[PDB]
């Protein structure tokens, strides 16, 4: 029937890595910052470490959302690096040291300009794209769920509802039947780039969940931000379109934002754009650290 999934699932030692501090607490548990010593490798890969009480229950969810982060390989979207059989079970992630687009665009919205809202939206369609290639209906797009390595490249995480309720970036047809296509994260697609135009506003803010079926049944969308030229804010309404084979397609969003990437002044209007500067791996002090490699350049046992 379908093509089986000769992904490595990578068991590795509790002794092989060590909790540095706590980066984030949530509903699914705590994530510590890391280092991973594999060994007799003469390699530090900086990581991350998500940790769940113990229940038979939790550890099967867990292990389902291990299954999809392993099962997965592109630079735009956060692999499983391996987990750790402790009571608990530990998911070994990369380390993504400028944490969550949503909250950077909140914290750094006087030093974003056009150039990298645009190539983030490139970025995330490429991610999306590739899920889609693989044949895998993400279910829980947003600008939370896209995590920043360096300010030039962010990567689509979150596969805990990943397969083969956020009221607020659902389609129509997911509010009202739990249908669920990559039409469906095209909906949520549009929602996210509206997260990141606004820089980090909240989509409906003050409206309650069960106000967001009728809005959008009625024609409400969400508004034009002040940066958006109709160019851009079209893209998004082409997304909340009621008919999902009407919304675009991911490889058409990657040729959409391309095109306006190359131009990026003729489609966003910000205030002291390009005067702007965010750090690069080419600034001083951007990185022990004696043999310490990312985990993009290591490769296999
Ligand atoms: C503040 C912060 N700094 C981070 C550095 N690196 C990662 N690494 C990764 C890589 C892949 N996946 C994830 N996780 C984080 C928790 C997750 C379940 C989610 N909802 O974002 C996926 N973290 C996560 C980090 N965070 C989280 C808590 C948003």
């Amino acid at each position: 029937g379908e093509a089986p999934n000769q992904a490595l699932l990578r068991i590795l030692k509790e002794t092989e890595f060590k909790k540095i501090k706590v980066l984030g607490s949530g509903a699914f548990g705590t994530v510590y910052k890391g280092l991973w010593i594999p060994e007799g490798e003469k390699v530090k890969i900086p990581v991350a470490i998500k940790e769940l009480a113990t229940s038979p229950k939790a550890n099967k969810e867990i292990l389902d959302e291990a299954y999809v982060m392993a099962s997965v390989d592109n630079p735009h979207v956060c692999r499983l690096l391996g987990i750790c059989l402790t009571s608990t079970v530990q998911l070994i992630m990369q380390l993504m040291p400028f944490g969550c687009l949503l909250d950077y665009v909140r914290e750094h919205k006087d030093n974003i300009g056009s150039q990298y809202l645009l190539n983030w939206c490139v970025q995330i369609a490429k991610g999306m794209n590739y899920l889609e290639d693989r044949r895998l209906v993400h279910r829980d797009l947003a600008a939370r769920n896209v995590l920043v390595k360096t300010p030039q490249h962010v990567k689509i995480t979150d596969f805990g509802r990943a397969k083969l309720v956020p009221i607020k970036w659902m389609a129509l047809e997911s509010i009202l039947h739990r249908i669920y296509t990559h039409q469906s994260d095209v909906w949520s697609y549009g929602v996210t780039v509206w997260e990141l135009m606004t820089f980090g506003s909240k989509p409906y803010d003050g409206i309650p969940a069960s106000e967001i079926s009728s809005i959008l049944e009625k024609g409400e969308r969400l508004p034009q931000p002040p940066i958006c030229t109709i160019d851009v804010y079209m893209i998004m309404v082409k997304c909340w379109m009621i008919d999902a084979d009407s919304r675009p397609k991911f490889r058409e969003l990657i040729i959409e934002f391309s095109k306006m990437a190359r131009d990026p002044q003729r489609y966003l209007v910000i205030q002291g754009d390009e005067r702007m500067h965010l750090p690069s791996p080419t600034d001083s002090n951007f990185y022990d650290m004696d043999d310490v490699v990312d985990a993009d350049e290591y490769l296999i046992p």
